[PDB]
């Protein structure tokens, strides 16, 4: 119910009303703000919680990122309490993996929304780290939509859907989703899978993104990856605890709130180191 906490959180200033120009100007501030990231389950602290008050909480009081359950979760009640109709979708990710790939496990959420006077669906996601869309997509398939950065495409995938994206010089399929609601239930039980099973990507390694500037910032533990439209950019990080001023200063983390600076520098060069 803090909406103006989100509000200044994100810095819009715009009008509030469920139109589709007021939910590509939230998309956009909410990217550009927010940063992903997963503190809480490289520390061992799980993402459980995902109830509009601790994830304003965190994302919003405390000035600290999340990942999926937490950019979808929060943005999800704030635009249902604007006026607009949210369905939580689960989904799979399929990024960099072949076709005969095995089977992987539904730990994303999106977002299905619509809103008075919209002629269709539309997909949100603001939580796939470093490739989240940065504008609300039509929810329909063959459509080419370009963004402020790659161009999406949406295709028909089975019984549900596959959301696709031109990085580099190819479409790389990103997640697989079902349109089918999801319950809150669901979504905490992928979320608990995520955020502590000792083979997840979260709990073994460090990521972040933001975008700032027509640009991505992705961070795989010590590497970090600056992607502009006219190329790439790669910096090693030197220490752990680059690694932290990074964190705080360039993806705008309260690295505070994880607790001693020192736990989290020997955690960071445990497992990047
Ligand atoms: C919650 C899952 C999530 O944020 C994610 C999964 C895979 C790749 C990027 C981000």
């Amino acid at each position: 119910l803090d909406l103006t906490g989100y509000l200044d959180r994100i810095n819009y200033r715009g009008a509030t009303d469920p139109t589709l120009d007021v939910l590509r100007d939230l998309v956009s501030a909410h990217t550009g703000a927010i940063a992903f990231e997963n503190l809480d389950p490289l520390m061992g602290v799980p993402v459980d919680d995902l109830s509009a008050e601790a994830l304003a909480d965190k994302l919003v009081d405390r000035r600290r990122g999340g990942y999926c359950y937490e950019h979808n979760g929060l943005i999800g009640y704030v635009l249902a309490e604007l006026g607009y109709r949210v369905r939580r979708l689960a989904g799979r990710v399929v990024w960099l993996a072949p076709p005969d790939a095995p089977t992987p496990a539904q730990t994303h959420t999106v977002l299905a929304v619509t809103f008075p006077g919209c002629q269709g669906p539309y997909l949100v996601d603001v939580g796939f780290g470093g490739m989240t869309p940065t504008a609300p997509l039509r929810l329909e398939t063959g459509t080419v939509q370009q963004t402020a950065l790659e161009p999406y495409r949406l295709d028909d995938r089975g019984d549900g859907l596959v959301l696709q994206a031109m990085v580099r010089d190819e479409w790389q399929a990103l997640y697989e989703f079902s349109t089918l609601t999801r319950p809150q239930v669901d979504l905490r039980v992928g979320s608990w899978f995520v955020s502590t099973h000792p083979t997840s990507h979260f709990v073994t390694g460090l990521m972040a993104a933001t975008v700032a500037d027509d640009a991505r910032w992705n961070l795989m533990g010590r590497n970090l990856a600056i992607h502009r439209r006219g190329g790439t950019e790669k910096i090693l990080l030197e220490d752990a605890a680059a690694v932290v001023d990074t964190l705080g200063d360039r993806f705008g983390i309260n690295v505070a709130d994880v607790g001693e600076r020192g736990r989290l520098e020997a955690r960071i060069d445990k497992v990047c180191f």
